[PDB]
């Protein structure tokens, strides 16, 4: 029973790391889109 | 303590699935914004 | 062994709450980028 809990925790921690990595990718891409939009705003000023 | 832990695991797993689904929705919307920015760059050229 | 499991659970719960707060912040920024793109699209309709 405790082994099964411990193993479930490993799977959850693994999935949580995949989630943190996806959030980091999202943040980088969102930064790039904000920069892109600001470049377009400056062009039409 | 074991049963409480199992109940908490079930909760965590449920929320993790919801988080994964929200990340998938965010990624799709972010891709649409990248396409929208590229279409504006194309158009100004 | 049981206290180690409980401490790890608590750590996973706290990281999950932080992930949910990060997702909320990303969604608000993404909505702003969408409205910024729409504004730019208009300035060329
Ligand atoms: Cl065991």
């Amino acid at each position: 029973r405790m082994k099964q809990i411990e193993d479930k925790i490993e799977e959850i921690e693994s999935k949580q790391k995949k989630i943190e990595n996806e959030i980091a990718r999202i943040k980088k891409l969102l930064q790039l889109t904000v920069w892109g939009i600001k470049q377009l705003q400056a062009r039409i000023l």
